[PDB]
């Protein structure tokens, strides 16, 4: 599970991307609930920040980043667009 | 149930604007909980996204839009400013 | 307690800044739950808007402001960056 950067520097990210790779790709300093083992995946993280099942169209925010749900894979996010804030 | 486009592209919308007219106005692909008979107006969609009673000053997000609650009629939203994020 | 403006015009705010100073500093029309006595500081306000204990990295929104949690002091927010959205 993957990360591709686009011709404006925004990221198209697979929802199943794991926390260590996600932090690397986005330069995150932390994730919410770190070390508590609540979720292990970008999709889970977004679900946690939303406090409910995400839907395509949903937007959340974390550190320097706007996270938009681009597509679902039933109970999980398939694809996310990550855009730098500013 | 009006909408009115300001000088800068942004939209002033009635909170009782129905979902059909809302998709058409803002070019929304979808709405949350579509076909689940959960809300029928922009006011109810904003309330769903916030997961609580809206207040004037509240900001929510969906697709390419920032939706700001500009005015209330007691419990229901009366005016909403929609702005397209980039 | 206090508020310092960066050269870019954004504000670093102490989490314990009280409602009157906050409104004056950011030119707020209101704050949520005004005169309900729910919270009395910026930290309490953001905790109210998130619906849970804030974490460093969280972002919330009110009126024309993006509110980023910069640092925590255990149960309370220590520092916030407020940036005018437009």
């Amino acid at each position: 599970s993957n990360a591709v950067q686009r011709e404006d520097g925004s990221w198209l990210l697979d929802g199943l991307i794991a926390v260590p790779e996600l932090k690397d790709t986005l330069g995150l300093r932390a994730v919410p609930e770190e070390e508590k083992g609540v979720y292990h995946t970008l999709s889970g993280m977004i679900m946690w920040l939303l406090g409910r099942l995400p839907q395509t169209g949903d937007i959340t925010f974390w550190e320097n980043w706007r996270l938009e749900v681009i597509d679902m894979d039933s109970k999980r996010i398939d694809k996310v667009l990550a855009t730098k804030i500013d």
